[PDB]
């Protein structure tokens, strides 16, 4: 037993609370199999590797089916990080024996996979082996928070369709149902904003969240030039480009605000553009241009001092950037490895320089941005592993730090600034 | 000896075929070390270690001489991976056994290999000692193709001078002679292309290529148009800006369309700026702006998605845009390293991404960009040992891979992908 | 016969620790060079920035009427939030070697002996002899204001730079202006007049033993040409007190710079350029805590620069990690572009190491400045270097002794040309 994978036991009985997530509280485990190989991460993959759209979305073919297929293509996958998490997965929760998934195999799992999830206490058996207490959801706006417990399934409001798509009747719809607001002029959105965040509140909302593409730069915007872009956006017109970015800075300091005097984070998911591959799969069509400033940001950070601003960031070269703005920026905190930079290549670079130049309160670890619970263990084992090999390397190696120091270091990122950056309302 | 040893001694015995290179496959070895020593890559280092371009390029010297006159420079030069290998390639082709060339061993260098390259079989067994089984070309559009094995020298297009030339009166003269066609209108313009088309395709060519610069945007272009900037550069006008742009993307688009129809993939080298600096040694003028990305390239990926299009980025900042567009885009391979990223140091992060987050199938390991023969085994070997590296951590260590099942992968990456995205029109 | 606790790696970087070196940037202060007390270490930006940034308010911090123990003091209770940081590895390495500090780290328990010890140690009167001998240092550039006279210490042991920003950047100031006028003895309100006032200076700190120029740029500068014409505008304004528009002083600002530029070529001087920092970008920071950066840029914006100065050595150091490669690339092609040290944000093992690393493998070996410390203070100098230096010790092992086959000799000969021998080349005087 190396010293690294020793550090990384010790980090491994750290019981953690996922500050990000895409939970359906309602339906946190997965059923099936299709539940997990549905997943984007595997159907964009198999897209990606040659395997047509509809092969894989054919209308009206059973889940099993449809597992069936995208089996058919993990031969061109079977070196990916994500098909090393699935056949994980599917050892530690499924008893799986075999090296990889094949169409040889892949029935007897399903079947077996499937009789496990369906007993009653699935989901407390994959918390209890993923050593997880609790999640934060990714709530929409007009999310009842009813149903669930909010204490181990924590909302937090999710802001990009205000910030981005009032432009939608739908959008405008749900906002006026859950609210009661006649939101077209800037006093009744603000009121309508003010009430969701006090549902979310009295909810236990722990967050706001907003994912950003790359060309946003919040300003403060006044009401009066608020007013004409929200009018014309209510009396179902088409926005301009002007008119559209006007509004959504509106709406978006208008959050930042509330959060500020809610005492909430105000999560920020930087340089995303959705829809760049239109024909893509389902959730599998959005990438991102990497030429991106968190300088764009100075003024919200100047602004609201009083609010911490956990920042993800999707292109791997701004993780530098980042690392300098939470070592500066007070309420700047850097927070995971976001999605494409969510590999190992890549995170351990960026976990490595952060523990080095970052106050060691500044720095949440990581979250499984999980759509279902089984994802979380793999994702976080991955991570656990690169972080055991840094503070292994540069701590108790680099400093002289006995492993006791270095994994106290480990549970301060994965655990300790989650309750400190996220203590409620 | 060494695990990872032994893993890139199984590499090596891999026969290659090279999928980008400049050969002139009339002259497609060295002569002389004036050949190799008088290549860019040695004369623009001698240079920029300070050595006058009036000395390296002077006039009424021969290649001996100039030769000589490269050594005394390479002092400054002993810690480059550039030569490296040119002692390796010395070492391997030439029986050369210091470990520098100096003053005072370069001459009976000289002579000797000059003496081994007069062989009448010296390109035979250059090919035979670097494990190349056949290597595509970059040929002018009004190459003939004629006179060589299109087996062994694979024909591909370069389209650099359609696509950014036209401009230039000696291009449209070329073009019109190559065609026949009167190409000042859009359509005819296309027809002549489409003849291009048909020559390369003739002659068994498996590719198109260009090289682009940082603000190259590609996007569809009307007749309508490109009718006016076309007609400008036919009339002997000075483009501006704006038209150059119309024009460039007008026979961009069109290219594309006929490697879809031809089903020939499109090599993207993206992010080149020519004449940086403007009194630098022949071909050591170019550089770059790495302010780029590929998500300027997304109506073409959309747009397109029947052509296979294999990148290359020169940045080595735009290699995580790499691998997460080729994660995405079925039709985006990324493809090998280019260039300024073509040194270790920023090979094993690129090479490393790559292979844990793209689906194997689209992923080409490496190719040389030579323009004499003996250029190729030096830079494959330097591939070749950190993509060893990669494979025994991060697939035999990393994942329990057996040394087979890596050096499968190995294989896949250096050939067998080669085989299948160029596979013939 | 080796130490057991150490690795080929320690070995070889235990050669490089024995180069006598000479820091070729600094912000020494030749009539303060060392520091009297922790309050000189402990309260410089590096640690209220951090101790700041980890929660505790300027306020406490920059309190009024507060002594430098009592200072001290404060930032010690926030340095619970830091003891992973980088920075405070180099305070407990720095206490180690220069004040016997023998603990792990440093905490409201201990701090107290140690300040008390330390500022006996530094009161003695050969304190700043024994930093520089415990540092290896041989002799300091300082970065000096454009009027320092120069004459009030040694140029031998602290070696002049000609510090250009206020020059490029801040004659819209009217202390700027009258500085200048003050030190050269000009009505500079005319382009012809300016340039002869900046000839006067560059002759000036020449005959003093200068060796550089040295800027910091903002990531939008991009230097062009200036006509006379086309900047005696701006000039006039700025000398009629007015308040110059954005065009007016970034054509000013164009013009100053190139004139520089010019004066550089003249008299063989380098211009260190470091490139990519916004001022100011936080607000409410503490001193000489607040400015940031902007990471869109490109040595690009450079090229007209380069091209138009072959005989101007530019060392150059980015700010931003991503612009490295950038750097390494225009530094293999154009002869007159140098890469020099790691500035900064970039300052940590993290970033310097792929950044040493390819600057190593793709860079003539005499266009490479392997480190400066930009220290304040003397005692900054040891802990950076070291941190370098391991970092460089690591680099040449693995790709030179292990890569490439080197005797521990060849690769250490490499890494005394980074260190000191491409100092003495590049920085040769005029
Ligand atoms: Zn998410
Ligand atoms: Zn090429
Ligand atoms: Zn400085």
């Amino acid at each position: 037993s190396s010293p690294i994978d020793q550090l990384c036991a010790q980090l491994d009985e750290i019981v953690l609370i996922d500050p990000h997530s895409h939970i359906n509280p309602h339906a946190a485990a997965s059923k099936n199999l299709g539940d997990i190989l549905g997943y984007h991460y595997f159907t964009e993959l198999a897209h990606s590797a040659g395997m047509p759209r509809e092969v894989i979305e054919a209308p009206g073919i059973t889940a099993k089916e449809k597992v069936g297929r995208i089996v058919e293509g993990l031969a061109h996958l079977d070196n990916t990080i994500q098909v090393k998490w699935l056949i994980e997965l599917c050892e530690r929760f499924f008893g799986f024996q075999d090296d990889r998934l094949t169409p040889d195999n892949w029935e007897a799992l399903y079947d077996h996979s499937e009789k496990l999830m369906s007993a009653p206490d699935w989901e407390q058996t994959v918390l209890q082996k993923s050593q997880l207490e609790a999640v934060f959801l990714t709530n929409d706006f007009d999310d009842p928070l009813t149903g669930f417990d909010t204490k181990k399934y924590i909302p937090c409001l999710r802001t990009d369709d205000l910030v981005f798509h009032l432009q939608k009747p739908e959008v405008r719809q749900r906002l006026a149902k859950a609210t009661g607001f006649d939101c077209a002029t800037p006093a009744k959105l603000i009121h309508a904003i003010g009430q969701l965040f006090t549902h979310f509140v009295s909810h236990g909302a722990k967050a706001c969240a907003i994912s950003l593409p790359p060309d946003f730069e919040p300003t403060p915007v006044s009401h009066v030039d608020a007013e004409g872009p929200l009018r014309a956006a209510y009396a179902g017109h088409v926005l301009t480009t002007e008119q559209s970015q006007i509004l959504s800075r509106f709406v978006f300091w208008t959050i930042a605000e509330f959060c500020s005097e809610h005492h909430l984070p105000f999560d920020l998911m930087i340089g995303v553009n959705r829809r760049v591959y239109e024909s893509g799969v389902y959730q599998g069509q959005d990438l991102f241009d990497q030429r991106v400033s968190l300088y764009q940001y100075r003024r919200l950070f100047n602004a609201f001092p009083r609010v911490k601003f956990p920042i993800s960031v999707l292109a791997h070269a701004s993780n530098m950037e980042l690392v300098s703005y939470a070592w500066i920026f007070p309420n700047v905190i850097a927070n995971g490895h976001w999605w494409y930079s969510n590999i190992p290549a890549f995170i351990e670079p960026d976990c490595r320089s952060r523990l080095e130049a970052i106050p060691r309160n500044k720095n949440i670890g990581y979250y499984s941005d999980m759509y279902k619970l089984e994802f979380g263990w793999p994702k976080f084992q991955m991570y656990r592993r690169v972080l055991a090999k840094v503070l292994f390397e540069d701590f108790v190696v680099g400093r002289h730090w006995s492993e006791e120091r270095a994994v106290e270091l480990g549970r301060q990122i994965l655990r300790g600034n989650v309750e400190t950056i996220f203590s409620g309302a």
